[PDB]
Order: structure tokens, then C-alpha cells, then sequence
DNA sequence: CGGCAGTACTG
DNA sequence: CAGTACT
DNA sequence: GCCG
């Protein structure tokens, strides 16, 4: 990154807007920051600033203040609440609205939350694992977790296919969590497996707590056996084989990659989700779907790219 | 002016 | 529903 | 915040 001296300070403002609930402005900042992180050359002129897609006048104005002054004055006026709101919204299950409410109620520390806050079931689990859930794990450990799930799944039905997606499949050296996709080529045998699979994973103590237990998605907490192990977040999704490619594409991400691909699909009169790529999507002036299109056949990830007019990108080059 | 991705889950 | 979360 |  040729512009750390710029993006480092912009990340601070971005985070501030984010934890305070100003999501669209934070989005703008996030996008400008990626753009600036990707520019070969350091940004040396306002005129060059506006050159970058994702940098407007307001953003160029700021980047010149830093290159001239070495600082950004707006940093000095960020509300004193922001570190506390960040502290609180790093509890899994608590977002900006809950953090703001706890702040308004006078809470300032996790000890305050522990002793005085009303916590949802999910938030109590998040609090219990506060430090662990902020740690990334070695990808070698994500491998062990994926293998644990696969062996438990295969025990019931040999034919079940299990794949660790997310940052793991994008090849990263560390992973925030483990994202396992499960399906079955027969197109039928995936149904109703969660009961048995999850019960199997609790049997000898691997699954330690459940956060979400839906018909298609599980989000929870696991810990491998032995000493020196931390609790890790584990997501599992079970999908029909006909949706495998789009589920794989969604679950591999990155998030910003997914949002860019879906935005592209919308421009082309199409819609892309975890379930399918659809064409002839009828929308309103609000950008929202009011009429459903036709599902297009997408046997492989490459097919999704092709139908969108894009060259195929391996998971490693989706790390946006 | 107004979208900024599209979806699942919780209570 | 609003909130939070997933990529 | 940015952009069509
Ligand atoms: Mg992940
Ligand atoms: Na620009
Ligand atoms: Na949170
Ligand atoms: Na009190
Ligand atoms: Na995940």
C-alpha cells in the first residue's frame, strides 16, 4: 500500500462512522480506502485524488490536508463515545443500536455489561468469548476444524461433500472463523442432516455453543480437543446440489467481492444470490425486485462469471 | 435525488 | 417488524 | 462518503 499515511487515518474516521450507525458514509470511506490501498503510486495531487474511482472532492480535500499537514483535523473531534461503542459492538450479537443503547444507559466497560446489561442469549455467548472471537486462527487450525465437520458428516452419509470457504478457500494465512458448505450430488440427501450432524459434533465436546440454528444455516462455537486451544466461530450451511455453485461463490466471498458482483448483475438486468443467478429480473425505480426472473443454469462457479460477462477469478483473486 | 447486495435468523 | 449477521 |  503506497498510501498508508493516508488510509491509516481514514480508517479511523470510517470505524467511527460505522460504530455510530452512519453506515452509508462508512461505506463510502471503506471504498475510498480500498481504492487508495490499490493505487500503485502515492497520491500526490488533489487532481490525481479525484482520478481514483471512489474518491470525490470531499475525500480528495481530506487526503491533501494529510499530505500538506501530515494530519486530519476531523480526527480531533471524533466523539469520546466511539472507543466504548467499538468495545460493545465487538460483542457477537450486539451491533450499533445495542451499543448506543448501552452507552446511553451509562455503561462504559464490559464489566458494566457483565454486571448490569440485559443480554440476549447470543450476546451472552459473545461476551463469554469476547477475546477469542477477536483472534484469527492459523489456517492449519481451520483445516482441522473443517476436517472435524467433514468426518462427522461423512459418518452419516459417505456421499456428503464438505468444503471450507471464506478466507480459508481464498488462501489466507489466518482465518477469523471457519465457513463450511455441505451438499450432496444426489440432490436430495442433504435434507434433515443438521439434527444428527450437530448432535454428533456435540457428542465429544467439539461444539460448545449455538448462536443460530436455522434449517439451512448453523452459526456457533467450537473448540478442538487438548491444551492450548481457543474457542472458534464455526458457520455451516447445507444447500441443495442445484445451488452448489452459487452457494460456493457466495460463501467464498470476499464480502466486498460479492457486493461488487451482485451490483454488476443488477446493472445487467440480473440478480445474484446464494441460491441462484437469475435473468429477466424485473425491478422498480427503488432498485428493489418486484417481479421474479428466470433462474439460469450455473453448474460451476465459472458459469456464473461467464453469464455475467466476466473472466473467471480463482478464490485467491477474490480477496477484495 | 437516491441507491449503495442479497439473503437468513431472532424475538 | 428492527436488529444483527454471513460472504 | 461516492456516483449515476
Ligand atoms: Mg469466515
Ligand atoms: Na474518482
Ligand atoms: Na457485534
Ligand atoms: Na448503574
Ligand atoms: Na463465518
Amino acid at each position: 500500500n503506497h498510501n498508508l499515511h493516508i488510509t491509516e487515518k481514514l480508517e479511523v474516521l470510517a470505524k467511527a462512522y460505522s460504530v455510530q450507525g452512519d453506515k452509508w458514509r462508512a461505506l463510502g470511506y471503506a471504498k475510498a480506502i480500498n481504492a487508495l490501498k490499490s493505487f500503485h503510486k502515492p497520491v500526490t495531487s488533489y487532481q490525481e485524488a479525484c482520478s481514483i474511482p471512489g474518491i470525490g472532492k470531499r475525500m480528495a480535500e481530506k487526503i491533501i490536508e494529510i499530505l500538506e499537514s501530515g494530519h486530519l483535523r476531523k480526527l480531533d473531534h471524533i466523539s469520546e463515545s466511539v472507543p466504548v461503542l467499538e468495545l460493545f459492538s465487538n460483542i457477537w450479537g450486539a451491533g450499533t443500536k445495542t451499543a448506543q443503547m448501552w452507552y446511553q444507559q451509562g455503561f462504559r466497560s464490559l464489566e458494566d455489561i457483565r454486571s448490569q446489561a440485559s443480554l440476549t442469549t447470543q450476546q451472552a455467548i459473545g461476551l463469554k468469548h469476547y477475546s477469542d472471537f477477536l483472534e484469527r486462527m492459523p489456517r492449519e487450525e481451520a483445516t482441522e476444524i473443517e476436517q472435524t465437520v467433514q468426518k462427522a458428516a461423512q459418518a452419516f452419509n459417505s456421499g456428503l461433500l464438505c468444503v471450507a470457504c471464506g478466507s480459508y478457500r481464498r488462501g489466507k494465512a489466518t482465518c477469523g472463523d471457519v465457513d463450511v458448505l455441505i451438499t450432496h450430488p444426489d440432490g436430495r440427501s442433504h435434507r434433515g442432516i443438521f439434527s444428527r450432524l450437530l448432535d454428533s459434533l456435540r457428542q465429544e465436546g467439539f461444539l460448545t455453543d449455538d448462536l443460530v440454528k436455522g434449517e439451512t444455516k448453523y452459526l456457533g462455537v467450537c473448540r478442538l480437543p487438548g491444551p492450548g486451544r481457543r474457542h472458534r466461530r464455526l458457520d455451516i450451511i447445507v444447500v441443495p446440489y442445484s445451488e452448489f455453485a452459487c452457494a460456493l461463490l457466495y460463501f467464498t466471498g470476499s464480502a466486498h467481492f460479492n457486493r461488487s458482483m451482485r451490483a454488476l448483475a443488477k446493472t445487467k438486468g440480473m440478480s445474484l444470490s446464494e441460491h441462484a443467478l437469475s435473468t429477466a429480473v424485473v425491478r422498480n425505480t427503488h432498485g428493489a425486485k418486484v417481479g421474479p426472473g428466470r433462474v439460469l443454469p450455473t453448474p460451476t462457479e465459472k458459469d456464473v462469471f461467464r453469464l455475467l460477462g466476466l473472466p473467471y477469478r480463482e478464490p485467491a483473486e477474490r480477496d477484495w
